[PDB]
């Protein structure tokens, strides 16, 4: 089964990537799992796209309605509507705290949706 329990996630830096001639917002997420004293605590960082963040909120919202109260940032796939520093920060603040709400809820804490998002999965949905 899944050996979860206490997971810590947070953003450290943010950058914008490029794909198919389009720029998308990317926010690095540092996940740390403190296992039994016998094992050493693990810690890694993985880039998370805005779209991914929302995908999780939807999956989590189903398990917890309270989460529905939380609102995440968004953007458009327009040529002029590019990602700027202003949004990179304004959104980062919403994402940084967004994760906290997930680890703050015991229901979500065990929710696979979290462990899956916290894990290094670029194809996450």
């Amino acid at each position: 089964g899944s050996n979860l329990g206490m997971w810590k996630a947070s953003i450290t830096s943010g950058e914008v990537t490029e794909e198919n001639g389009e720029q998308l917002p990317c926010y690095f997420v540092m996940v740390s799992l403190q296992e039994v004293g016998g094992v050493e605590t693990k810690n890694w960082t993985v880039p998370r796209r805005l779209s991914e963040f929302q995908n999780l909120h939807r999956k989590l919202s189903e398990c917890v309605p309270s989460l529905k109260k939380v609102q995440l940032p968004s953007l458009s796939k327009l040529p002029f509507k590019s990602i700027d520093q202003k949004f990179m920060e304004k959104s980062k603040n919403q994402l940084n705290k967004f994760l906290q709400n997930l680890l703050s809820d015991e229901r979500l804490c065990q929710s696979e949706a979290l462990y899956a998002f916290l894990s290094p999965s670029p194809d996450y949905l």
